[PDB]
């Protein structure tokens, strides 16, 4: 069997600090020893954010954490004996922070310009509006957006020209009609909003000048 790894979910509240997991070194009875840690977010940048009982050798979180500025932490472990005294080989401990859903997505711009021609075909790609979402876009869908048009204008010569594949954030024309003659351009407003729709959103909009 063997010993499983350590992850801390981000953006906790309750009372801090709290108790990771427990540290020992079999000269318990032999001596005294004394436990520290060493690294990143323990002996430095960030400054103690993770410290340990001495005498207990309980770790510890002593505030919560952010998996968008730092994932994971690399904690080193020390024993020592009251006189100064290594007595075990510095040992490393693994502290994963898992994520939460706290990130508005972000089109990447907020006006996406593009174009489409009179022929055009019911089916035909115009154009793609595109956005990015920093939470853990690989082991949950908090990043997983998904795309819908909020407002078209005008809305002629009909409500619901163009479309957008949700998935992958493209606009095609949806029905016939676009006249360049009477409208010249077309303003969309688009909106991705992550967790697969369900969640935190933004919008941007979309400008199809209809072509001849
Ligand atoms: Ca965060
Ligand atoms: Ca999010
Ligand atoms: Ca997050």
């Amino acid at each position: 069997w063997v010993i499983p790894p350590i992850s801390c979910p981000e953006n906790e509240k309750g009372e801090f600090p709290k108790n990771l997991v427990q540290i020992k070194s079999n000269r318990d009875k032999e001596t005294k020893v004394f436990y520290s840690i060493t690294g990143q977010g323990a002996d430095k940048p960030p400054v103690g954010v993770f410290i340990i009982e001495r005498e207990t050798g309980w770790l510890k979180v002593t505030q919560p954490l952010d998996r968008e500025a730092i994932a994971k932490y690399i904690l080193y472990s020390h024993a020592v004996s009251s006189n100064g005294e290594a007595v075990e080989d510095p040992m490393e401990i693994v502290i994963t922070v898992t994520d939460q859903n706290d990130n508005r997505p972000e089109f990447t711009q907020e006006v996406f310009e593009g174009s489409v021609a009179e022929g055009a075909v019911p089916g035909t790609s115009v154009m793609k509006v595109s956005a990015t979402d920093a939470d853990d876009d690989v082991n949950t869908y908090n990043a997983a957006i998904a795309y819908t048009i909020v407002s078209q204008d005008p809305e002629l010569p009909h409500k619901n020209m163009f479309t957008v594949n949700r998935d992958t954030g493209v606009i095609s024309v949806l029905t016939s009609g676009l006249d360049r003659e009477s409208y010249p351009t077309y303003t969309l407003v688009v909106q991705a909003a992550d967790l697969q729709g369900e969640g935190l959103s933004t919008t941007a909009k979309a400008v199809i000048t209809v072509k001849d």
